[PDB]
């Protein structure tokens, strides 16, 4: 762990154990650090940090922070889980009683009941049991950390917006940035629910929503998503369409649906063509021949 | 400091102090804990975190990592002396002299440098010793960390290409993800080497980075800056035009550079249609109305 | 009235031809002379013949002799774009058409004419709708073979009456199954234009379908002359009728691009009245039109 | 030439009696004869009918017939089965040739028979021996010139080298009065044609000479311009505006002028615009879009 990778960055910049301890602690005690023999107190690992001038938050990656505990295992068994809806049974069974044990093992049980949906399998305890779960954990919060963000975002995919949206409301609006994992998370919610919105036709939500992300931009130090920030642009545009009937709001729509194939993203691409056809289609409008004849051939697969 | 963070974080959970210390510590201890009148140790505060089921990071983000020590002090203060010159001289004579006493420092010596070519001030002492600097800091380097991504920036900042592109060979390509923040770092380097070499029609060095840009994107857990991900694509199909004057390529930059408006992206548009410009005149072409248009507006 | 003589005198010796060489077979050398003097009619088989001597069309010789005026028909029809810019002429003269408004198809369309500027400077003609009625009854009742003057007079109508009225008299002079010289073309293609505008605005679907087959079907007729501009305008009102009829954004594309061609090619005057239409249309629709024309739009009322 | 009974058609679908003719120009007898086809008809007397009747004199005449009449109109006619049956060519081509100076007329009927030779590859050496003396023969002692002297001067320009019809052509313009329809197309055939060709021999001197011409119609009282012509020029005036200095819009104004000829459904003008834009933009070592190399490309 961090002992070793002390030793290791403090020799490649060529700092002597002393530059490390000197007013710090013991040679005694430094030697016992790098042997890793001793545990290194948060704030010591700090001091060390800035004087060999490495990052804090790199040195404790570069020492195994990451998918490196209980949890982590059980989360990277979905991925897998996925790709193999047979292997689920004798995991959806340990994971079902302990879905409770802490927010991140909701989330990962929320993961199951999504690979459910998906292939089809059977989950009748997630409609005798979702309602009773989420009072449970969120009745009588005043706080939301990254995990409740990542939760939200899984329930919108397994759950009717109905449902979702009370519970939503009270996360938003962020004032503060809590690191770049935290920045991610309360962005993928906002276009999550923007997305079923404006595919609800519920404008009102949309609105909403996009208004919430437009205020992210503006905290200090949050690190906006680009492909999120293209893609609610994208959904700020149908959202404009569905209001005045914009066609250069179409257009830009088309034309950022277009920006992502040009750069490569295939999935995101397909998503966002067969989205513009289904809205296009309730609008009694017909989409661009271009959007169409990508549409199919995404069906021809 | 953590403690207060981790009892707030527990009871706003709803978790008895058992739950957090048990199998770990006395409860006589966790009490010192959740006081801050005892310093946790890392392999600790990462169990409570699992129990609470909070990520260790935002604890730590939480209980006040974000700035603290000298060193963030000092990097706050570059762009206050940036909106206000007058703090240059003062505070330069203060960083200058301890400009290696860690890459940190070096980073933000780096800074200043950047402060005074933009106001035209003179650093003399600069070119008296970059390259001497460079050697000591660089020649005995095997492996390379966040910080000095972020160095090699600088140094394309304010130094001519060919004196940096030594120290960036040895750094690419990448193997590991060390977390978001160094992710971050890493790429930027190719978006400004990719950037400076596309203008410089420097095709070979140019199509080196786009390549490595593009293997970033192989790395299991990598976080792919979109806004990169974008203007790099950008350069890439101006790279194409460059090679064998492709209409529609050139027509796909000043597609991206349009959306870079929409989406509201000021700067990185002001930017790119200034590179345009400039790119298309060495060329003997004649940007878009609509380009010209908005670097003629921007520059006032 | 023309001088035929002195152009073929003109032709004959710019050529460098000699008297012998044109009349020779045709005429004796005495009369040859009288009819370069302009003493003497000329028949159209002598023009015709002296035409493929000198190897210069029929058409253009009768044209530089003034085909294009000299007869009191001709006068009248040229008095009308006077009174529109000074209209205080509009009466004393409107009182000697206006009897006349039967004497020929020509004279009617003239009438038609000034019933136009009145209603654009707001006179008041009540004898018109007195009349009107009466009159293309008159006119159309007894008709089975319809000629250039007719298709002008439709158009003229289309100007000044509603569309219903109009609408009847036009029908039965289509489809057309042959062309007539350019002169001809450009009429028979003038109403369809001018009612196809009218039919979209009016979202008569049936009706602006009607005209846009009419037109397409003027393009498998023998040396019919297809007016480009047309073409190219009708085809955008083809483009807005598809969109009216199942909201097409390609439709809708089209007809803005092609709103386009006619500023980059430079026909102002077209470019504003399609950016005012596509406007209007727009509208109805609940749909705004692009950024791009309605700045122009706002920026040709401005004046 | 059956002016006659074209009156008498027309004279009574309008309901008119004889009497309603002639009235002040004939005796009634005398305008029997006519109606009947028994005697010529003065110019001056159909153009007097023509008012009285209110129909276009030179409608009177088509629907008489002038649509063929003479000699001259066969031998012209007969150029498009020749075109398609080569096979025909020998006879008719040595019955022609030796007639090729008897008037102007024949003279473009003769370019019509090498310019057919020209394209099944047939031998006519006789005109590389006498086509010069010809030229010289019809175009030394001129001081005006008339339609077929444009439509003369098109032929050269498809079956000469420009640099022997680009001196024949300056003395025919400006042009200053238009002399019907017939004779405004012929007009501008010949600048649109020699504007096609100077853009491609990229003779940006003449090109812009044929482009000011054409903008000088414009402005003639009754000129009737040619709609497709118009948007064809300005598409070389945008190519011409590209080769100039390689201005970016202006080649996507091009296309986008190209793409209208398709949408309109002008499938042969869109065919060669197609085609020259590829050889125009291969020559600039330029690559035109994927868009118009793919209709080239399957137009073979």
């Amino acid at each position: 762990k961090i002992g070793s990778v002390l030793k290791q960055i403090r020799q490649e910049l060529n700092y002597h154990q002393i530059d490390l301890y000197s007013g710090i602690m013991s040679k005694s005690v430094y030697i016992k650090v790098e042997a890793d023999s001793r545990p290194i107190s948060v704030e010591e690992l700090s001091k060390f940090s800035e004087r060999l001038g490495v990052n804090f938050f790199e040195i404790l990656n570069r020492a195994g922070m990451n998918s490196v505990n209980e949890t982590g295992k059980e989360k990277l068994l979905i991925s897998k889980i996925f790709t193999n809806p047979d292997l689920f049974d004798k995991n959806f069974q340990r994971i079902e009683p302990k879905r409770l044990t802490s927010l991140q093992y909701f989330s990962i049980y929320l993961g199951y009941i999504s690979i459910a949906h998906h292939y089809n399998i059977e989950v009748p305890t997630f409609n005798k049991t979702i309602t009773s779960d989420l009072k449970h954990l969120y009745d009588k919060r005043t706080t939301f950390f990254g995990i409740d963000y990542e939760i939200v975002s899984n329930l919108l995919n397994v759950l009717p917006y109905e449902e979702v949206s009370s519970i939503i409301k009270p996360m938003y609006p962020i004032v503060d940035s809590f690191g770049k994992d935290y920045d991610l998370t309360i962005q993928t919610v906002l276009k999550n629910a923007l997305t079923i919105s404006i595919m609800n036709r519920n404008l009102k939500e949309a609105q909403y929503y996009i208004n919430q992300f437009e205020h992210l931009k503006t905290i200090k130090n949050i690190s906006i998503n680009g492909y999120y920030d293209l893609e609610i642009n994208y959904l700020k545009q149908i959202y404009q369409f569905l209001t005045d009937k914009n066609i250069d709001s179409y257009l830009n729509a088309v034309n950022i649906i277009n920006i992502f194939k040009i750069i490569g993203k295939e999935d995101i691409h397909r998503s966002l063509v067969e989205e513009l056809t289904k809205i296009s289609a309730k609008e009694k409008f017909t989409p661009p021949k271009e959007v169409t004849m990508y549409y199919e051939n995404y069906v021809a697969i």
